[PDB]
């Protein structure tokens, strides 16, 4: 049951001004790609706050990459989902090895060392690589059953060009007549009931993989493409949510750089 906004002021959309019109920003299967200009964040706030959202965000921090939780935390707390409640959960084998990071009111942090206790804990699961930083606003406009981000190096790129894993032989095999768009690895999530089902359909197939003698290209990466090839994701991300400014630079294409690559 989700309760009635309160009124608000803003901006009356246009049905006849197209949003963007450098970019696609609705997947042929109605799925929102998000991009800076398609969302009013005051709305979708609203929206997420009424519904008293927890947003949970894993990282696997293992032997050198624990040095890349200081910034990571920090600039989560300055950019991800403020103003929502928000469970971290750290997976590593170095528990003491984590950085005591100040976090805001209704922000926690659980050390995992190394899953019926999420569907308890958040409402949604957002998985990200650790050796990363925020720079600009990540937040609920991400939100959503299932979610696929763009990968910086292909979202321009024609599907025959995408390194999908293009051996028959293997689970993640995708022809080159088929895919919409080529996802990473390293920036998904969704419900935490999708996400253990992604996960779980990922796992399996790379056992099947394993048992056959044969290892994806890309290796989970491959098979996360292969799974939303097949479970098509209710919103995309830009690359604006997934950014190496160092190998790409800066394009017109992104007003914001949300989320990138550390030096
Ligand atoms: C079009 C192209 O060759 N782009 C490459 C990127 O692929 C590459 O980033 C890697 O991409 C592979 C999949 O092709 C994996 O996702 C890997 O984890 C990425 O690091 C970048 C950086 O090497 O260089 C180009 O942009
Ligand atoms: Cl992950
Ligand atoms: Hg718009
Ligand atoms: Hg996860
Ligand atoms: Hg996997
Ligand atoms: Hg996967």
């Amino acid at each position: 049951f989700m309760v009635s906004l309160p009124r608000m002021v803003y901006p009356q959309p246009k049905v006849l001004t197209p949003c963007r019109k450098d970019v696609l920003v609705v997947t042929p299967w109605l799925a929102p790609i998000v991009w800076e200009g398609t969302f009013n964040i005051d709305i979708l706030n609203e929206q997420f706050r009424l519904q008293n959202t927890t947003i949970g965000l894993t990282v696997f921090a293992i032997k050198k990459y624990v040095a890349f939780l200081k910034l990571f935390l920090e600039t989560a707390e300055k950019h991800f989902m403020v103003g929502h409640r928000v469970h971290y959960y750290v997976f590593t084998d170095q528990p003491a090895a984590v950085p005591r990071v100040t976090l805001g009111t209704g922000r926690q942090l659980s050390v995992l060392e190394v899953e019926r206790r999420f569907l308890s804990e958040v409402d949604y699961l957002v998985c990200v690589d650790v050796d990363m930083e925020f720079r600009d606003h990540v937040g609920v406009e991400i939100l959503t059953p299932l979610f696929g981000t763009l990968h910086p190096g292909f979202y321009g790129s024609s599907r025959e060009a995408f390194t999908y894993e293009r051996r028959p032989q293997s689970q993640a095999y995708i022809p080159k007549d088929e895919g919409d768009f080529y996802y990473l690895g390293g920036f998904f999530g969704g419900s935490v009931q999708e996400v253990q089902r992604l996960t779980r359909a990922c796992h399996q197939a790379m056992m099947v993989d394993q048992a056959n003698g044969i290892e994806a290209v890309w290796h989970d990466e491959s098979h996360l493409n292969k799974y939303l090839l097949r479970h098509k994701p209710t919103k995309v991300l830009s690359p604006e949510y997934l950014w190496d400014q160092q190998l790409l630079g800066w394009p017109a294409v992104l007003r914001k750089l949300r989320f990138t690559a550390v030096p």
